[PDB]
């Protein structure tokens, strides 16, 4: 399993236009297009991050192309974050790819955030950290998702996504 495998089990692949779990317009494989309540926002998003007229709809190979240039991004900000790399640099290859999907999921700012949760795993505490990032909006909002995360980082194995 990869980042890649992982992330598209946790978000899905939508070809149309769509709302996320916040009620937000997203297409692809989870890539958000604008927190704003406009379809035409949001369709006027699409065309220019697709580079052409797409009328809300797109191919496969689009939405994995936006989908590549979004785990890049997520890393490069992860690299780039004072507070992220640390951790990172810290971590061994399976938990390096549950902090990528958190990212991924909630913005650099989001997970830079969890200062507590983010000491306890540098620390390597697995089951204190556990705990701690189950006290969270996240995980109230989007459980099944947050356990598979959770699960990832407590035992630093791919059971919770050998399942699905």
């Amino acid at each position: 399993m990869n980042i890649f495998e992982m992330l598209r089990i946790d978000e899905g692949l939508r070809l149309k236009i769509y709302k996320d779990t916040e009620g937000y317009y997203t297409i692809g494989i989870g890539h958000l297009l604008t927190k704003s309540p406009s379809l035409n926002a949001a369709k006027s998003e699409l065309d220019k991050a697709i580079g052409r007229n797409c009328n809300g709809v797109i191919t496969k190979d689009e939405a994995e192309k936006l989908f590549n240039q979004d785990v890049d991004a997520a890393v490069r900000g992860i690299l780039r974050n004072a507070k992220l790399k640390p951790v990172y640099d810290s971590l061994d290859a399976v938990r390096r790819c549950a902090l990528i999907n958190m990212v991924f999921q909630m913005g650099e700012t989001g997970v830079a955030g969890f200062t507590n949760s983010l000491r306890m795993l540098q620390q390597k505490r697995w089951d204190e950290a556990a705990v701690n990032l189950a006290k969270s909006r996240w995980y109230n909002q989007t459980p099944n998702r947050a356990k598979r995360v959770i699960t990832t980082f407590r035992t630093g194995c791919w059971d919770a996504y050998k399942n699905l």
